[PDB]
């Protein structure tokens, strides 16, 4: 019960009411299976206990420290050794340990891969690390356990809620209507009001695919009104047979996208009322029946079916998007040759994923396509797969079983899934679903959840703590606010709420102490707050920032952010690092969430605001923070960093970029804050006293500048190669309901920026266009 209690607050609803055996089948199947994947956890082997907790931190001669489970010893080791090697130095039997990284949740192959190592290479810091043995190891396993041939006609009986009343019906699979629409007759506006009146569509009933569903539209004439969905499929297959009432969603005119479930404020919901006539009581044909069973250009690829499968396995999708959906034989065949398709590439599974590809039997297939997506490439796609969610028609799918499956494999995995879900369960449509599965998932980690409240706890007092300052800062001073701001943390409750928690925004960094002091907020506008954290244990990998917003949107930053982080894998797998700056960001409630503070960073503005010359100031503030040869390395970050934020501001069309959005790292490093806009929603941007830094100062340097050049044009011809990998997540993210990713015209500015129907040497020509098109600056 105490269990109960808890989910109830992490999970933001209570634990029934709605006595839906839909919902109470997802309920307890998925507990089975949850308690089920914690159970096979427990007996896992040490180093793969680590595994599930600890993920690796990889990325695609040296001095290190070494303590035991508190007197430490210095090494030299080499970048290319193994931590075996490093851990038998730190005995004078290795296989019986793992190195720790000092207060992190982090464990180390040569070094040279371990992105802690780098993270410290890079930086001069020296790694700390703590030998911890395997019998302590596996103490904390142990301590984390617990046949009809007519038409298809309903009726529309009558409605609730308020010139003429029209209802549009449409059958639909996906976005495909598989008929024509029928309207109503135009009833009087006011009303309550009153059809009783036959709609009858052009399909046989034998006809209507799985995956079917009735979409209705309910508007206004002489002006939309609601909006309306439902599956003429039961949950169990069954074709739904009789009078649903259905509670309708506000409106923009047909919705097939939207959710099937009905809008749940039955108080101001307009109700449209309607009939199923019944038939005979009829279940969609089973799996082994169906297995016995321009316009011309479609005709023949349906044509060869057989020879797409055998020598074109990945044209798939487009096979699928000529079947005859309406033709229960058409549908027969088709998915006769998917019961024998080869598997296909990751990314031909990630457009399969899409809502123009409605049928369960087709999502299965991606989905089997998906199990041997690394952990590091699910952690990448894992938004998208998070938003395709909303596309499903039932509770109980192959996605929400291979997710929950992958989360609870993984804590990093279930870390990321959880807060995902969390931060939309304000969402009227989909906080059932999302409920639903945090559910499921916390009875697979009852250990997890009780980390996950405690993040909870302090997000809770980071917005009291936010509201007290917006409130505050209406009548006094900044400075006054802030040591009132203070105050407020250093109570009792603040102090414990606050402290010694697993980041939201990377469960691998410690949040332990607040450091008070170092608090501060933003006075403009929705108070943004600036939160300092130290470690004793993690020494100065232990000073974190990390800043709250309550107000402002952050899904946007946070998609063109894992875009950056994707784009720098691209370019890292191929060679390529422009040292670039994805930054942690995290919505986690409505409005709200976090973002990782880049440390020892700050903004051209306040670099430019001071050197003789304005030009000058970069450059001087390069040189201060770099001594003697230090600079040099300096303006290559610079110069590299600088050229991927171009290539990527560009490809993903972010404007609006000004001397207060762009920072810049101590270490020469320019990185890009605030996106919130993107798509346009732009030309090549270059700034003179950037140009002037990759120029070492010196007037003209067209031998820095060129290769410079040169690095753009690399970047943008790398990621022109994956444009496929970049259309078909941004095609998922439209189920996100952003709002500069509305239509199909957002989706069309990536396929030009990215130059995608065109060669590889004409798209740099008009690359090269259009780069000194922004050289004029
Ligand atoms: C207003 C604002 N927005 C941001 C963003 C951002 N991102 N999306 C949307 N807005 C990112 C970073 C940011 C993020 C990472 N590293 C560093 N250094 C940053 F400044 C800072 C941001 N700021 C801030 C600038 C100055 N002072 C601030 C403060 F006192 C408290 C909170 C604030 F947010 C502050």
């Amino acid at each position: 019960k105490l269990i109960n209690s808890q989910i109830s607050l992490l999970i933001g609803k209570g634990l029934d009411s709605l006595r839906d055996p839909e919902v109470n089948d997802f309920r307890t199947k998925m507990r089975q299976f949850c308690e089920e994947a914690a159970a096979h956890r427990q007996q896992l082997g040490w180093v793969e206990w680590l595994q599930y907790s600890f993920p690796l931190q990889l990325e695609p001669a040296l001095l290190v420290n070494v303590k035991f489970e508190e007197e430490s010893f210095t090494f030299q080791v080499s970048t290319k050794d193994m931590p075996l090697a490093l851990m038998a130095c730190a005995l004078r039997q290795p296989e019986e340990y793992a190195l720790q990284v000092n207060g992190r949740h982090e464990y180390l192959y040569p070094l040279c891969h371990f992105q802690y190592i780098c993270s410290c290479l890079h930086s001069g810091l020296t790694p700390h690390l703590t030998m911890v043995h395997s019998s302590s190891i596996l103490a904390m396993r142990d301590e984390q356990s617990n046949s009809l041939e007519q038409p298809f006609s309903i009726e529309l009986i009558e409605g609730r809620k308020v010139m003429k009343l029209v209802v549009q019906a449409g059958l639909f699979h996906g976005n495909e209507m598989l008929c024509k629409t029928v309207s109503s007759s135009e009833v009087n506006v006011c009303s309550e009001p009153v059809w009783k009146q036959r709609l009858e569509f052009d399909i046989s009933v034998c006809d209507l695919p799985r995956m079917a569903r009735l979409c209705f539209a309910l508007y206004a004439v002489v002006c939309p009104i609601a909006w309306a969905n439902l599956m003429l499929f039961d949950y169990k297959d069954q074709l739904k047979t009789g009078e649903r009432c259905l509670y309708m969603w506000p409106s923009v005119l047909l919705n097939p996208a939207g959710t099937v479930r009905g809008n749940p404020n039955t108080e101001s919901a307009a109700a449209l009322v309607i009939y199923l006539p019944e038939v005979a009581p009829v279940y969609f044909p089973a799996l082994e029946k169906i297995l016995e069973l321009y316009e011309h250009e479609k005709d023949l690829v349906w044509k060869m079916r057989h020879e797409v499968q055998e020598h074109f396995p990945e044209a798939l999708a487009r096979l699928l998007l000529v079947t005859k959906w309406n033709k229960h034989e058409d549908v027969a065949q088709m998915l006769y040759l998917l019961c024998s398709w080869p598997e296909l590439p990751v990314l031909s599974a990630l457009e399969l994923l899409d809502f123009s590809f409605p049928d369960c039997y087709v999502g299965s297939f991606a989905i089997k396509s998906l199990r041997k997506l690394t952990d590091d490439e699910l952690f990448q796609y894992l938004l998208q797969l998070v938003q395709v969610l909303k596309y499903e028609s039932y509770l109980d799918c192959e996605l929400t079983k291979f997710l929950l499956g992958r989360a609870l494999a993984n804590r990093k995995i279930g870390h990321f899934l959880f807060w995902h879900l969390r931060s939309e369960m304000h969402v009227p449509s989909v906080a059932l679903r999302f409920g639903l599965i945090m559910e499921a998932y916390c009875r697979g980690s009852t250990h997890h959840m009780k980390v996950l409240m405690k993040q909870g706890e302090a997000l809770s007092k980071l917005k009291a703590l936010n509201d007290f300052v917006k409130v505050s800062s209406q009548k006094t001073t900044k400075p006054q606010t802030k040591e009132m701001m203070h105050m407020c943390m250093r109570q009792e409750t603040y102090m414990e709420a606050l402290s010694h928690l697993q980041s939201p925004l990377d469960p691998s960094t410690l949040l332990e102490e607040v450091c008070v002091e170092q608090c501060t907020f933003m006075d403009s506008k929705m108070k943004p707050l600036w939160i300092m954290y130290s470690s004793e244990e993690a020494g100065s990998a232990g000073n974190v920032g990390i800043i709250f917003k309550n107000g402002d949107d952050l899904r946007q930053d946070m998609l063109t952010l894992q875009m950056i982080q994707l784009m720098d894998v691209l370019w890292k797998q191929e060679g390529l690092d422009l040292r670039m700056t994805p930054y942690g960001c995290l919505p986690t409630g409505d409005r709200t969430g976090l973002i990782e503070v880049v440390l020892h960073s700050d903004t051209i503005a306040n670099i430019q605001l001071n050197a003789a010359f304005n030009k000058d100031a970069l450059l001087n503030w390069l040189k201060s923070k770099n001594p003697g040869e230090a600079l040099d390395r300096a303006i290559e970050e610079f110069t590299l960093s600088c050229a991927g934020y171009c290539v990527a501001t560009y490809v993903l069309g972010i404007g609006d970029r000004h001397s207060d959005n762009i920072m810049i790292r101590e270490s020469g490093q320019l990185f890009h804050i605030d996106f919130g806009h993107f798509l346009g929603n732009v030309p090549f941007i270059l700034t003179y006293d950037f140009v002037h830094v990759i120029q070492q100062g010196k007037t003209n340097n067209s031998e820095k500048f060129e290769r410079f050049r040169g690095y753009c044009e690399r970047a943008y011809t790398i990621l022109r190669r994956h444009g496929l990998l970049f259309l078909h997540l941004f095609a998922l993210m439209r189920a996100a309901g952003l709002p500069e990713l509305s239509c199909s015209k957002d989706i069309q500015y990536l396929k030009d920026s990215l130059a995608l129907g065109k060669t590889e040497e004409e798209a740099l020509k008009h690359f090269r266009v259009k780069f000194n098109e922004a050289l004029r600056e």
